[PDB]
Formats: structure tokens, sequence, C-alpha cells
């Protein structure tokens, strides 16, 4: 009695259609008996039949500026239905593929937060943070902060609680981030967070003592900044570590010919800022650990203490500097998250 129905996610002649999601066709009062979708070349799309016939829907990526064309017959008791739609997607004036840290499967310290960097600025952050997904498990309250105009943050009020577990699903593809700018690809990460490390350097004592789920478990007599050149204040998120590297102040904006410049060769280094604060080896200053303070900014201590560090402090431990005469370390250093007051941080500043 009734003549089937079509009916498509997409409709005849239009443009703009956004590749952020698959293309479909349902039946009513009928079955699907043909669903073909074609580009501009004439090649077909990959796509799936539910099997009780009522629906199709494409099941790979479709492209950017692409023309397609949708073919579908519905059959049913009461006759037979068949449609032919063709749009056009989204045309993009540029492409943004994001870098998610940390990596896949990895476990981090409690201080670390997730990073989202994209390779373009973005016009419209909002978008961008629209189209990420945080999980977490036990679930915390967080909230995006951007440090500059291509990388946004993720944290919560506080240190991750040990054993939560984290997902990133950065799902861009086919969203526009502004000014005709789409996102290149969708990325999807998982970590994990291990045991609580938080290490403290008092310049009252010349003591780095790093704390494992607060107990001490070592004791590092430490040469920082000298006054001229001191260690900020605040907290520090550990980043990657290194055996051995040269550390070149050009890489940090001073040049080595400079009266501040520097370029050395260090062993068992561990980053703590963007600003370019290690904790090193420093045999030439282990006469001073303990006592005075003579680096360019480094946290310089011995040898062995050094490669204990190494060995035991992951990316996304934490370095809490206490006493110096210097300032606070800048929030959007880049390890410096955690110095931004949380009514701040949470508020954000997409706009
Ligand atoms: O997503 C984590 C972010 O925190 C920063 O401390 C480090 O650069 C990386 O671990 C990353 O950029
Ligand atoms: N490092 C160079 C200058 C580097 C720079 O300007 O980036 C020098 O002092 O010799």
């Amino acid at each position: 009695l009734l003549v089937p129905k079509l009916t498509a996610s997409v409709t005849d002649g239009a443009v703009g259609v956004t590749v952020d999601a698959p293309v479909s066709v349902t039946a009513a009062d009928g079955v699907l008996a043909a669903v073909t979708m074609v580009n501009d070349n004439g090649r077909p799309v990959a796509g799936r039949l539910s099997p009780d016939g009522l629906r199709w829907s494409t099941t790979e990526q479709l492209g950017y500026n692409r023309r397609y064309t949708l073919n579908a017959t519905a059959l049913g008791l009461g006759g037979a239905a068949t449609r032919q739609l063709t749009f056009q997607t989204s045309s993009p004036a540029h492409l943004t593929m994001p870098y998610v840290m940390p990596g896949d499967g990895e476990v981090v310290g409690v201080g670390e937060p997730v990073a989202i960097r994209f390779d373009e600025n973005i016009a419209d952050r909002g978008a961008a943070e629209k189209a990420i997904k945080i999980t977490t498990n036990p679930p915390v309250e967080g909230a995006f902060y951007w440090l500059n105009n291509r990388e946004v943050r993720w944290r919560p009020e506080h240190f991750w609680k040990p054993g939560t577990a984290v997902d990133v699903a950065v799902n861009t593809y086919g969203v526009d981030l502004g000014e005709g700018m789409f996102g290149e690809d969708n990325v999807q990460t998982h970590f994990t967070i291990g045991d609580e490390v938080i290490a403290t350097a008092d310049d009252n004592t010349k003591i780095l003592t790093v704390r494992v789920n607060g107990e001490v478990v070592k004791s590092m007599p430490t040469s920082m900044g000298k006054d001229s050149t001191p260690t900020a204040n605040g907290i520090y998120i550990v980043g990657s570590r290194y055996k051995h590297i040269i550390m070149d102040s050009s890489t940090y904006g001073v040049p080595v010919n400079s009266p501040n410049g520097y370029r050395t060769d260090v062993d068992w280094a561990t980053q703590i800022s963007y600003s370019g604060v290690f904790v090193h080896s420093a045999p030439w200053s282990v006469g001073a650990q303990g006592h005075t303070n003579t680096s360019h900014g480094c946290l310089n201590v011995s040898p062995s203490n050094a490669q204990w560090f190494y060995d035991h402090v992951k990316r996304g431990d934490i370095v809490e500097v206490v006493n110096t005469v210097g300032g606070t370390l800048p929030g959007i250093d880049g390890l410096g998250d955690w110095n931004i007051p949380w009514d701040q941080w949470r508020a954000g500043n997409a706009k």
C-alpha cells in the first residue's frame, strides 16, 4: 500500500558538507536494494548496509574538496523509489595536523598535562577544544588552557591521582578550526598516571629532596643559579631525559658568546623547563653543591645523583623550587602549567 521512502544525511545540491561524519541513507516502508556513492572521478566509496536492509553508511574517510554522487533505490511491497543526490564537501584553505603528548601507552607522573600542539595557528580555539574529548578514570574535572596560538593543555585542578587512565581523542578531521583551516586527521592517544614523585629544591638548604608517594628516598646536594642568573621558584614538570646532551644557550634565546651564554656537554640531564633548566651532572661544581649557587639556572648535582634522577624520575614527575632569589617560573613556559592559578586556568583563554 505505501511507497517506500528514502532519507539521506545529505541534500542534493549541498555544498560545504563536512567530512567529520559518515554519509548515510535510510529506507522506510521498504528496504535498500541498491546504494552506491562515487566521487567526481567515478570511483566508488566504501560503505555498508545494515543486515535489516534499512540503513547504509560510508565506512571510510570522506575527502575534502570532492563532489560525490549518491544513488539509492528502496523497494517495498508497495513499490519502489530511487533518488540521486550530488553534493560537495568542505574545501579547506589550510590544513593543520595535531600532535599529542604524552605518548600512547606511556606511564607518566602526576604533573603531566594533556598536550595538543597544532602545526598551524588556530583561529577558533573553541572549535578545537570542542573537538578534543578527554576521558579520565577515575573521572576528574579538568580544563583547557592555551600556552600560545598553537598548543593547548588540559589538566585537573590538582596533581593527578596515581593509577588514573587518561584517553585523548583529537577529532579534528572535517572540523573547521577557523578561517578555513581544517583538521588534517584525527589523533587518538592513551596514557596512565604512575607513582607520585615530587622533588623539592630548597635554596635555604641547597638540597634537592626526592619524595616517592610521600616518602623521602633521595637527598641531593645541589648548586642552582647564581644571583645574576637565578633559578626561578615554582612548579616544574619533568620533560625529556638524556644520557648526555650539548646544552646550547642559543636554543633558549641567549647567544653563546654573550655574557650569560654557554655551550656545554653534560651527562645525565633531565629537562624541567622549556627555558632550559635541567637537573644534570656537574662534576665541576661538586664542591659548591649543598653550599653555594654557581650555575646559569640549572640544578647542578653530582654524577651519581644525576644518573639516579635519570633512572628514577619520569616524564610528568614534579620538581618544586622554593626560596631562591628568582621570580616564579612562567605558567606558559611549556613545563610551567601548574603555576597558573586554577581559577585562571579553568576560565581558559579560548576567546
Ligand atoms: O602533554 C604533556 C605536555 O606536558 C609538557 O610537560 C611536556 O612538553 C610534554 O609531556 C607535553 O608537551
Ligand atoms: N649563539 C650565537 C648566537 C645565536 C642566536 O642568536 O640565536 C652566539 O652567541 O654566538
